[PDB]
């Protein structure tokens, strides 16, 4: 019931390949330099090779005239911070239905994701997301984003990200979009070597998707029960985050002494890494680094999943400590603090790990009751770390609840400030 069932073409790794898990059974040529993440295997990875490409043969049987009348494109992007002025005004092609001067494709650019339909009088009809490199946090910059493309002949031609409208463009000039067998997955035109895109559940429907089925297929393809980290890809266990909380992006966790007589607070604004005229983004690699730790999840794998029972660990000067609090203290808010992990005793230590990439994190004494979602508190203009039952009163009785979400920001290359 859910519309990606509707898929004409929906490319997943299975085994130790891509197949088409519609029942429409395309095939699928990869290339030799094709990659699949190690963690998530439906990641792929396309580099700046003639051999970096998956071609996709759809069945004749299903391919007719008429059929690009009405038709969407779903798929997720990882698109690395563009860093050079090679990267600027340099239109590159990367998913090309197009044969005879007509049909549709899928470009990048500087800040750009762009689609084209081409008719086959070579009429042409752009929608162009744009997203800045001039921003303190970008949602958009080295972050899976969920794209849909929805056209429909006799209306518009829309682009979405993560399921909001963004560009719309009218089609009903146009004439007829030819409909090719083949789609190439391949970086076409890029000028910059380096250059790499991550892409995963390319989808095809022979629909013009509403408003209420991009939602669907935006939120079932976000697994839910999967946590996420800053960039999108799963939270894993013993891997160093540095931390965000998302009422306050400017700023970063810090530790004031180790021990119960110590606390860890919210510190900034953040620093900045420039380019100019490229970037200019606030840092992301600053502050105490918070290690997952597994309490109740046994050596299966590394993935951090909803409902998890773990430990945190802080890292101060290249060393390991629990975080842990006294529940007993006076008041709702508890002060968290960095303790020796010897020391920690019966102080309560273990959070269940919760989706709403927005984690939350439920500290529980050690009889299962909780202590609260962690988040701070003002004392004397220090916003203290705290766990605080006010967050979870607060989620039954609000229809928002702010400073109990974060952001977990591991290292990655498609970033490249320096660690």
């Amino acid at each position: 019931k859910n519309i990606v069932n509707t898929s004409i073409l929906s490319i997943v790794y299975k085994k130790d390949d891509l197949i088409d898990l519609s029942r429409y059974g395309a095939k699928i040529n990869i290339g030799d330099r094709v990659y699949y993440d190690s963690i998530d295997k439906n990641q792929i990875k396309l580099i700046n090779l003639e051999s970096s490409t998956i071609e996709v043969i759809l069945k004749n049987a299903i391919v007719y005239n008429s059929m690009y009348e009405n038709f969407s494109t779903s798929f997720w992007i990882k698109i690395p911070k563009y860093f050079s002025k090679i990267n600027l005004n340099n239109e590159y092609t990367i998913i090309n239905c197009i044969e005879n001067n007509s049909g549709w494709k899928v470009s990048l650019n500087y800040g750009e994701i762009i689609w084209t339909l081409q008719d086959n009088k070579q009429n042409i009809q752009r929608v162009v997301f744009k997203y800045s490199q001039m921003v303190n946090i970008s949602d958009y910059i080295n972050r899976w984003i969920f794209v849909t493309i929805t056209n429909n002949r006799l209306t518009k031609s829309k682009i979405y990200i993560n399921g909001r409208l963004i560009d719309q463009k009218p089609i009903s000039n146009l004439g007829n979009i030819h409909a090719s067998n083949k789609i190439m997955f391949k970086l076409d035109g890029c000028r910059d070597p380096r250059r790499y895109i991550m892409i995963k559940y390319f989808n095809l429907f022979d629909k013009e998707l509403n408003e209420k089925e991009i939602k669907d297929l935006y939120d079932s393809q976000s697994n839910s029960g999967i946590l996420k980290d800053f960039w999108g890809n799963y939270l894993q266990y013993d891997k160093p985050y540095y931390m965000l909380n998302l009422f306050d992006p400017n700023k970063y966790v810090d530790v004031n002494n180790i021990g119960i007589r110590g606390y860890m607070y919210l510190k900034g604004p953040r620093g900045s890494v420039v380019t100019t005229n490229i970037y200019l983004n606030s840092t992301l690699y600053e502050g105490t680094k918070f290690i997952i730790k597994k309490y109740a999840s046994g050596n299966e794998d590394n993935i951090v999943r909803n409902n998890d029972r773990v430990y945190i660990n802080v890292v101060v000067k290249n060393k390991e400590y629990r975080l842990a609090t006294n529940a007993s203290q006076a008041g709702v808010e508890k002060i968290l603090s960095a303790l020796e992990i010897p020391d920690v005793g019966n102080l309560s230590q273990v959070v269940v790990m919760k989706s709403k990439n927005k984690c939350k994190m439920n500290l529980q004494d050690n009889n299962g009751n909780d202590i609260g979602f962690i988040g701070f508190h003002l004392y004397d203009n220090i916003a203290k770390l705290v766990a605080s039952n006010w967050y979870n009163r607060q989620v039954g009785k609000a229809s928002r609840t702010f400073g109990c979400s974060w952001e977990f920001i591991p290292v990655d290359d498609g970033w490249g400030e320096s660690s």
